[PDB]
C-alpha cells in the first residue's frame, strides 16, 4: 500500500539477464529460427546536436548478426515475423540528456541534420540514459532475396535502425548503455553453400557479402576503405597491374601490419587490419587515376 | 504366379530417386538433424588387384558431406545415430567384375594390399556392378570433438570408408556407380561461429578444417600440395621470406593460374586452382631446406 | 487479355566423353529466343505475364546399351554463376535424374505476381522467374551421339496491349544494338577480325552487310553446315547476301576482316 | 580415495578505461598454480581426478556509484584463443554479465568422466576439464581502481596413490624445466639479459641464482611492490638470495644480464 501520489528516485537501478536458448523448427516449406543478438553499445556526447548510428536489417549483414549468417547461407528467399529492440542502462541518476531510437523504412537514405525533423519520424521512442524502453516494429508480408552482389537497396533490405544521443554534462559517465534485438525469421529455398569472402575490383563491381566500402573524394586519388564489423580477422589482399606511389598506409585505426612491397608493376600486397570502433579504415592508396585491379577481403 | 525355379538375366536396370527434405528439430541439449549426402563416382579397372578410395568420417570435412559444414561451425561435440551407404549402378549386364565396400574404426591406417586381407574385415560387402546394394554401419555412444587444427586422428574421428574395384575388360563402360550416404547427426553445445580458411606454415602447424595436406619426399626438396575436395574455387596464396629457385609449378591438374612473381626474398604470390579428381596437385616449389614462411588456402 | 497453353522444343542433348560434366542453361522469360518458337510472336505485343502452369519432359532416343545418366534442376535465381561440382547440384531443391533410356517429368510450382516482359539492361531479378539447369556427365566411347529432347508444357497469362516490337535485327560496327536478341558481335584483334556468334538454332538465317569502303576479304565459313553467299563484295560500293544454316549454340559461322573500325550495316533475320 | 569440498578465491578485478574490453583466462586442473591454492597438495599425491560440483560467485567492493559492467562465461576447449568482440563473447551458452555493485552465481554441468592430472607436453583436449574467461570493459576515469573478487566452490574426488612430487622449481639457463609450473624464463637479446615472469600470485617468492663466472650486473628490479636481496655476486663463486612479493600476474621483476650461454643454476620456491 505504497503512496501513488508521491515518488521516489533512487541512486541506480540493476537489470539482470541470462542466455536464452534460440528456437529452430522446421515445416512445409523452410524453417523457422527464433533468436536475440547484441549490436553495440553508446556513448557521450558534449553538443547540443545528436549524433548518429545506423544499422542495415538483412539477414545475410556481418554487421548486424553473427550467428544467423551461418543459417542464412543455405537459403535465397526470407520474410520476418516478429522485430523488437531493447535498451539497457549502465549510468547512475546523476547523469542527465536523452537518448533516441527510430526505425526507416527506406535504406538508402541519409540521417537527418537537426533534432526538429528527427521527431517527425513514426514511432520514435526517446528517455533518460538511466532508464530501460522498447521499440516494436510491425512486419508486412512480402518476400525478398537475401543480399549478395550489388543491387538496389529498395528491392532487397528490410529497413534501417537509428541510434542517437545528445547533450550530456562535461563530467560524466563515458558510456551510457547498449541495444539487443530479439527477431523470427522464415526461410523459404533449399540451395547449395555459398562462399564467405568479398572479392572485386575498382570499377564498381562486388560479388560477395557485404563487409567493406570504398570511396574516392579524389584530390590526387587516394581510396578510403572503411569496415562495417569488429570481427578483428580482417585480411585484405590486393593486386597491382601498374605502379602505384604508395599503397597500404594506415589512415585511422588500432593495428595494421603489411608483409610484401608494392613498388612493382606486378605485386600483390596483404595485410591484416585489427577494428575497435566502427567506420575505422586501415587503407589511404594513392595512384593518378582509378585503376585496374583485384582486392580480396575476408573475415578471420 | 512365377517360376520360382527359374530365374532370368534382362539387359539393364533403371533405378529412380527424387530430392528427400532434411530433417532438422530442436531438444533440450541441442539439435538433431537427418539428412543425406552423395559422394563421388567409380571407375573401371583391368588389373587383377584392387584400387581403392578412402573417406574419413567427421562432421567437419570438406570432402565429405556439404550443407553439414555450415550448422556444425556452432558446435563443439557430436554423437551419430545412424549411418547407411547405398549403391547405385549405371551399366549393363555385359559389365563382368565385381565392386566391394568396408568400413574401418581406424581412420589412420594405411589400406590392406592383396584381395585376401581385404576380406578379412567385418561387415564387408561385394557385388556385381549392374546391381545396388546397402552397408548399415551399427554406432556407439560416446561424444567426440569436431576437427580443428593439428591432433590425433584416434581422438576425433569415428572411422573410414574404403571403396574398390579390381577386375574388368579391355572393351567396357568407363564408369560403374555412385554411392550416397543417409545419416543422423546429434549436436551438444554451442559456441560461437569460426572462420572457414586454412592457415599454416611448413613447421607442421595448421589452424583450420582440413583441406589440404604437404608431403616432402625430398629429392632437392620438392614440396607437394595434395587436394582433398572438387569444390573449384581453390584460391592459395604463399609468402616467402627468403630466395626461392622457382615456385607456383603446375604437377598434374586440370587447370592453373599466378599471378605475382616469386622470385623476391619478400614476396606474395596468388594462384587459383581447378580441381577435377580427388588428389590432383597444383604446386611444386623447390628450396635449398624446409623453409620460413606462411600460406593460406580457401575454398570459393 | 488473352491465355494460352501449349507445347515446344528447346534443345538435344549430346554425348560428353571427358571426366568433367557438362551444363546448359535455359532463362524462362517469354521474350526470349533460346527458349521458345512461337510465343515470342504474341509477346511482343503485351507488357506483363504471369504463368499458371509450368513442367519439364524427358524423351529418349538412345538404345538400352548406353550407360551414363541425364540430370535435370531448376532454380529461381536468374543471376547465378553454374555449380562446379555434383556435390553442390545434387543440393538443388527438386534435382532429378535419371538412366538416359527412359523418361521422367519435373514439376516446378508457381507463384501469384505480375512482371514485365523486356529485353534491356534491368536487374534479372526484376523480369525474370527462374532458370533450368540441365546436366551430363559420364559416357563412354562407343556410344550413340545423340540422347535425347526437352520439352516445355506451359500455361501463361497476358496483360497489357501496346504496340508491336520489329523482329529483325539492324546494327552496325560500332556497338549499336536494338530489335530482337538473335546474334552477338564479338572482336579479338582489329586486324584479324570479328566473330558472329549466333547464340540461337534455326534454318534459313538472313544475314546481309554494307560495306562504305574497299575490303580486304568477307564471307568466310568457320562452322556451319551450310553456307551460300550469292553478292560479291568490291571496292566502295557493295553489298552481300549470305544464308547460314545453323545447328548448336555459339558456331561462330561468318568471319570478316577489316580494319579497326570500318563503317557499314548487317541486318539479321530468321528464316 | 578421498572426497574433498571447499572455497579458494582466484583474482580481484581492475578497472578498464579505454576502449577494447579486457579478457582474463583461467584453466581447471587440479595441478594449476594460477587457479588453486591448497588443493595442488593434495593433488600432488594422486593420478586421477573427477568433479560432481562447480560454481563461481562474483563479490562486489565498489561504491554505488560506478558504472560498468563485469561479465563471466565458461567453455569446454581449454585449448582455444580468446575472442574478439562482445557479439561473440555473448553467443557462449550460459554467459552472465552484471553492473558492478551486486552479485550473481554461475553454476557449470557436469559429466562422469576420469581424467589424469598432470604438468607437460600432452593433449589439452585430453587432461583438462575447461576454461573460464572474465571481461571487464566499460569504466571512466573518476572510478575506483578495484571492483570485486571471484571464488570457487567445488567438489572432487582422487582416485590412486603414488608418489609424491617435490614442491620447489631447480632449473637452469640452458632451458631444462622440471617440478611445479612457478615462474617462467624470457630472453630478447643476448647482450640484455633475461626476463623472469613470474605467472602466480603470491608472498615470500624466495629466488636464488648460482653465478659460474663474472657477471656484469644482476638483481635489477623492474616491476615488484618489494624487492630484498642479502647476497652480492662477485668473481667466478658466488650465490645471490632474493626475496620477492608479487602482486599481479607476469610482472618480470628480476634482470640479469651476462652473455650468450652462461653456466648456472637457479632454484625457486613459493613461501
Amino acid at each position: 500500500v505504497q503512496k501513488v501520489t508521491r515518488l521516489s528516485a533512487p541512486v541506480a537501478l540493476a537489470y539482470r539477464e541470462v542466455s536464452t536458448q534460440p528456437r529452430v523448427s522446421t515445416a512445409r516449406d523452410g524453417i523457422t529460427r527464433s533468436g536475440s543478438e547484441l549490436i553495440t553499445t553508446l556513448k557521450k556526447n558534449t553538443d547540443t546536436e545528436p549524433k548518429y548510428t545506423t544499422a542495415v536489417l538483412n539477414p545475410s549483414e556481418p554487421g548486424t548478426f553473427n550467428q544467423l549468417i551461418k543459417e542464412a547461407a543455405q537459403y535465397e528467399k526470407y520474410r520476418f515475423t516478429s522485430l523488437r529492440f531493447r535498451y539497457s542502462p549502465m549510468s547512475p541518476s546523476t547523469t542527465g540528456g536523452k537518448v533516441a531510437l527510430a526505425f526507416d523504412r527506406d535504406a538508402a537514405k541519409p540521417p537527418p541534420n537537426d533534432l526538429a525533423s528527427l521527431y517527425n519520424i513514426e514511432g520514435c521512442v526517446s528517455s533518460v540514459p538511466w532508464t530501460g524502453f522498447i521499440l516494436t516494429v510491425p512486419t508486412d508480408s512480402t518476400d525478398r532475396f537475401v543480399a549478395d552482389g550489388i543491387s538496389d537497396p529498395k528491392l532487397v533490405d528490410f529497413g534501417k535502425l537509428i541510434m542517437a544521443t545528445y547533450g550530456q554534462g562535461a563530467n560524466d559517465a563515458a558510456q551510457l548503455g547498449e541495444v539487443r534485438v530479439e527477431y523470427t525469421v522464415q526461410l523459404k529455398n533449399r540451395t547449395g553453400s555459398t562462399s564467405d569472402a568479398q572479392i572485386g575490383d575498382f570499377a564498381g563491381v562486388k560479388d560477395g557479402p557485404r563487409l567493406v566500402s570504398w570511396s574516392k573524394t579524389k584530390g590526387t586519388a587516394g581510396w578510403e576503405h572503411d569496415c562495417h564489423f569488429l570481427g578483428t580477422g580482417n585480411f585484405s589482399l590486393t593486386l597491382f597491374y601498374e605502379k602505384a606511389p604508395v599503397s597500404g598506409l594506415e589512415n585511422a585505426d588500432a593495428s595494421d601490419f603489411s608483409v610484401l612491397g608494392e613498388a612493382a608493376a606486378g605485386s600483390v600486397q596483404w595485410a591484416g587490419v585489427k577494428v575497435a570502433e566502427r567506420g575505422q579504415g586501415v587503407k589511404m592508396v594513392t595512384t593518378e587515376e582509378q585503376p585496374k585491379g583485384k582486392w580480396q577481403a575476408l573475415r578471420i
